[PDB]
Parts: structure tokens; C-alpha cells; sequence
């Protein structure tokens, strides 16, 4: 009995935030330095056409001379993150087929949030789920916290079937970075500090429900993959690469330059590793030639997913759903991984695939997150 | 085939906050108002004997005349906190008795802290733990996080159990609140709004190893407690009872009046429903009884002490652990349900007569209620 996929969805923030409104926002802020123009010149080159805010460019979160304290970051969240969020769970619920009352397991993944209680508990009363539905909060983990969550979950319904009883899990993530923008702006301004998360990041929650399988009703959507297994990987000396800090007003993001060279080096180490530990794949040679394979790589940024591809020995191709979901939405963190995974069940749905899907994703720590999928 | 627990290790701070030593801290940085001698007042009221905090009374925490930033109480809880945490997971293994190579999963939890990557991953360095290790780091639950972090570790190891592997869990909670009580005294004077988690709350780390039985080494300790069920309850209403508000100067407690009234409504509630959950129990009514099972109660208070006693039917000399715990060492939040379970475990070693079945409880943001059910092997 495997653990499945059975709902998929996921939903953007509603406002466009092109190279032209970041401009325009940051330009009526500060007035120009080099790193601000250095700043601009690189964000043109993303390679991404559409990001997302929840603030529209009326929003007097763009027009504000002060930056957002900690407490209005934490309300701004409140406000436009957890309704996205919601929005998209009841999405993947309705996807699935089944009922609220049914979901036994939470998941629930951000890393631009911090509160007591976490917003998996708000979550809880907006989709109506019973009163011990049993939920865990993701903390510390990135852009691969999609991916960690789906490793969680699917390890906690192995346990519900160890007891034979049903288990249907909530992956709820959602990311809203755009509120830390101001903040952002102000410290690369004061610095001169270039920081290249001013043109990565878009905001976005995504959700997938699991089952174990037990129980099954007839409501129920059939498994659109199977979860055969997942495998984290933490790499030495990597600790200093990428951080998301806490400050005052916030978050702040550090990106290290060598992140594709890293990403490049890892991921096949990262494969390997993974069917290593995948019995019934271990043992032929032929399961270790990533080509043999479906791909879906979280693109922390364009070059990442170059390395990734060069590295994997794959095409562009090969990464196409990975590749338009950062053209179109650009870096959502937790949630890009669902985002691709949705990608991937639409031109399967509308015809297109390979037997075998896998799943890669960096996370700090440097944390490589794996999974691989299979087609039921 | 069951999930165990084979190790147990806890370590609080070094340094002592009695009554005293919060009172020099106060009166010399804040004149006297209303706000800061209730709160004074208050203080030596609470039935804690010992606190204890990362930073001595000479440390440049309890003197320096501006409010530490945000970034300062990461740095900070970095530079003790982890620390804390490596002893406590380290004493934890030692207890065990197993290689840090044959851990397989890391559940961490703490409120005090928020960082990317979180501080498990400097635990995985600082304990050589395998570069596989799977790693969870809980947030967003407070003081019901001891016993989360154990039903998310039961539940992942029972899920090894289903593939057939070994499966060792460390659990790691690490709390220093005492980073941010510069700033919580900062806004109880700016507000004049009487601030109890100035009173209550202490720095600990504590830790548990938990199996799944199978391939079982000679090196390993055999089960202390098998661990049978765990069951979460959130209650509806209860969203402006306890908040821990993210600001600019760290996390801002909000401990409400109300919270002693409501555990007495809740954890019998609470305590039913586990029962009711748990197959081999649920038919017997004898099973329904809480003085028929040892208890540990998460001490939020004193008062939370009190109300959950007497809703269950219990004396004071069931809850003699959890008392303990609160009277040295205070609320340590996430840790002191582990504390409790160690206090619990080396009175057994020291001849003490104990029941076959244990109950667990702790309140939580929410508000949700954790509860686990232990028995004796």
C-alpha cells in the first residue's frame, strides 16, 4: 500500500509586480546609487515575465515612507497570506473530492511568517477541520520546505497505515516575501549591499493532499502519483551560503553568488543518494541515469536551474515545467515545487510522460530535499 | 510492536533569577510605577523557587542600558541556547546508549528562536549526526510543544515500522526566553500593562531518544515508557487567550486571566477523548478514570497546577513532578513536560512505586490541548 497524490492546486498572489512597477517603487523611494541601478539592471535579466504581490500598486504598502515593522509584517501576512492559503487548500480539497472532516493530518510549511499560534492553526477554523486534526509547522527550511513537507507527510501516513487506519494529509504552503520588500530596499540602500532577492521572489501558497490509501472512498480522487520515497541531504560547510535572517523590520535574505556552482556539484550526489536508499530501484544501473527520469527542480533562480540541468545531463526540455513556473511567478519558496507538480498533472491531463518523477529541492542548512514519484 | 522511549536527559541554565535577582534587574532600569511593583509583587507570589537564566547577574544582558535588537536575541540564543541544546541532546544519547551514526530522525521545537536554517541544523553538526538525517523543526505551538514534537516522532517512527527499518528519533526542545525579557519589561513600563511572563518563565534544553524496536543493539537501553497513543484537541474560542507577537525587539508574550479556568473545562475533555482514541483502551470504563493513570502536567503556572488537579479528581502528590519542575526551574516551556518524564523516570530507579499507565498533558497556542498515554513496559 503506497502513500498518493490525490489533490493538486495552487494560487498566485492577484498583482503583477514587473520590472517596471519594481522600478517604479523602488525609484520613488531612493533616489539612485550604484548598487540600486546595478540592482534594476540585474532584474531585467531574471529571465522571469511574471511575479506576484498580494499589494496592488496602489497599495499604500508601496507609497508608505516609513518601512513595516515586524508587527505590521506579521499583520500583513495575517491579512492577504492566510487567505491565499486558504484558497488554495479548499482548491486541492476540491481536487481531492473528499471531505474536510476527513483530512486527519495537517503539514503546513512558511518562511515568512512567525507566529504563536502558527497560521496552520487559523487554517484550521477558515477550512473546518475537526478539532484533533493533527498538525505540524514547518520552520527554518526555505524554498525546500515544499518538498519537506511532502517528506513529513508521507512518512506520518506510513505510521497511519502501520495502524491500518486512514489517513488523509494537508500540505498547505504559502509564502508571502513581497512584505518584506521595504525592508529589503532600505537595507540595500543603506548598505549598498546588491541584493539579488529584490528581483527573485513572488508571493503564492499551493497545497496537495495525500492519502495512505485505507478507507478509500468512492468521492475520492484515484492517486495521480505514488510516493515511493523521499531523502534529505545536508552538506558540509555550506552553513555560510544562504541565510534568511531575522531583524527588526523582518527578514533579511543573503544569496550567495556560488549557489548555481553548489547546485551543479550536489544534485547528482543528492540522486545518487536517493536511489541508494530506494530498495526496489538500488539494485540496476539503469535507475541512476537521470534521464531515465521525469524532473521537477525548484528554481531558486534561473541559474540554478541551468546547473541543475548541465549537471543532470538533462535538456531544458526535460525541466519545461520548472522553467515556465519560474517565468510565471518567479521564485515562490515553499510552494514553487506544487506549483511545477500542477504543471506537470495538466499536460498529463491534456496528454504528454516519463514512469518515474523526481523531485529536487535546495533548502538551507545547504539542504538538498529529494522525492521520487512514480505514475500509479 | 511498539515506539519507545530509551533516552532522557534535560539541563537548565546555569545561572538562578530568584525573586531578587529579578527585582535588581527591574529597579535599575525603571523607576517605580503601579505596573512595575504588581508585577513585583506578583513575582514572589508564583510558587517557583528557582529560575534559571543563560545570562549571569553580572552579564551585559541585565545591564546594558538599550533594549537588544531582534538580530542581537538571534545572535544570542546561538551563542547559549544551541549550546544548551548539544549538552541536553548529547546527555540524551548517553542515556540511550546507541551511536549518533543510528539516529534516523531529528524533531525539534522551540518559540524563542526563529532562523533559516533553523538551529537543528547547527545540532546536526555539533552531534555527527549522518548527512541523512531526517529533520523537523516545529513551530508556532509554545508550551504544547514538548508533546508534539513526541506525537509527530511516535507517528514518524511508527512509519519506519511500517517499511520495516530501525528507527531512532532524537527530540530536541530549547527554550531561552530570558533573551527577550529586557524588551517584555521595556513594553510592560511603555504600557503599564503588568506582564506575568516576567514571573514564569526560565532557559532549558531538554531531550528525548525514542525507537521503533526494531534491530534492536546490545548498547541500547531498553524502553523506559512505550508510547501508545498521542491526541491533539484545538477548542473553539480560545484564539485571545495566548499569543506570542512577533515585533521589532524579539516576541512579546499575552498571557490571559482566563487561562486557569479554562484548563479546568478543557483537560478532562482532553483526557476523554485520548482514551476514546486509543482501540485497546477505549472500551473500559475503569479506562476513563484519571486517578487509574500517573499524570505530568505542563505547569503554565501554579495555578494551571491547581485547576487541572482538582478537574481530574487528583492530589497535589500525583502532580508531585510537575510541581517540582515548576518550583525549580519555573516554566521552560517546550522542555519542562521532559523534565517532568525525567523526574518521573529516577524516582521509579530510586524504588518508587508508579502506575502501569502515564498521562501527559500540555496547553499550547490555539488553544490546543496535547495529550500522550505512556505505560510500563
Amino acid at each position: 500500500q503506497s502513500v498518493s497524490i490525490v489533490g493538486i492546486a495552487s494560487r498566485c498572489a492577484p498583482h503583477k509586480l514587473g520590472a517596471d512597477e519594481l522600478e517604479a517603487i523602488a525609484r520613488r523611494h531612493y533616489s539612485s546609487t550604484p548598487s540600486l541601478e546595478k540592482m534594476l539592471e540585474i532584474n531585467r535579466k531574471t529571465r522571469i515575465d511574471h511575479r506576484y504581490s498580494v499589494f496592488s500598486s496602489d497599495h499604500e504598502h508601496w507609497h508608505r515612507p516609513t518601512i513595516p515593522s515586524f508587527s505590521e509584517c506579521d499583520s500583513l501576512f495575517k491579512e492577504y497570506g492566510i487567505p491565499l492559503a486558504s484558497a488554495a487548500s479548499a482548491r486541492a480539497i476540491q481536487d481531492w473530492g473528499g471531505v474536510p472532516d476527513e483530512i486527519t493530518h495537517l503539514v503546513a510549511v512558511t518562511c515568512t511568517n512567525t507566529a504563536h499560534p502558527g497560521f496552520d492553526s487559523v487554517l484550521c477554523r477558515k477550512l473546518g477541520l475537526k478539532c484533533n486534526v493533527r498538525r505540524v509547522l514547518l520552520h527554518g527550511i526555505g524554498c525546500g520546505g515544499g518538498i519537506s513537507a511532502m517528506r513529513v507527510a508521507h512518512e506520518l501516513l506510513l505510521g497511519s497505515t502501520q495502524q491500518g487506519v486512514p489517513a488523509r494529509a494537508l500540505i498547505v504552503a504559502c509564502e508571502v516575501p513581497t512584505v518584506f520588500a521595504r525592508s529589503e530596499l532600505d537595507i540595500m540602500d543603506k548598505t549598498q549591499d546588491v541584493n539579488v532577492a529584490m528581483c527573485l521572489f513572488g508571493d503564492c501558497a499551493a497545497a496537495l493532499v495525500l492519502s495512505n490509501g485505507i478507507g478509500h472512498k468512492a468521492s475520492e480522487q484515484r492517486p495521480i502519483w505514488n510516493i515511493l520515497n523521499c531523502e534529505p541531504t545536508q552538506f558540509d560547510g555550506t552553513e555560510d551560503i544562504a541565510h534568511f535572517n531575522v531583524h527588526d523590520k523582518g527578514y533579511h535574505a543573503i544569496i550567495d553568488k556560488r549557489i548555481p556552482q553548489l547546485t551543479g556539484k550536489c544534485v547528482p550526489a543528492g540522486f545518487q543518494s536517493l536511489i541508494s536508499s530506494t530498495p526496489s530501484l538500488a539494485l540496476e544501473e539503469k535507475n541512476y541515469v537521470p534521464s531515465n527520469y521525469g524532473w521537477a527542480v525548484h528554481p531558486g533562480g534561473y541559474a540554478v536551474l541551468v546547473a541543475a540541468q548541465d549537471a543532470l545531463g538533462l535538456t531544458a526540455d526535460d525541466l519545461r515545467a520548472s522553467y515556465d513556473a519560474y517565468r510565471d511567478g518567479g521564485n515562490t519558496i515553499s510552494t514553487t515545487i506544487i506549483r511545477i507538480l500542477e504543471k506537470l498533472r495538466d499536460e498529463h491531463k491534456h496528454g504528454s510522460q516519463k514512469d518515474k518523477l523526481v523531485l529536487a529541492a535546495f533548502g538551507h542548512g545547504i539542504t538538498l530535499e529529494t522525492a521520487i514519484l512514480t505514475r500509479p
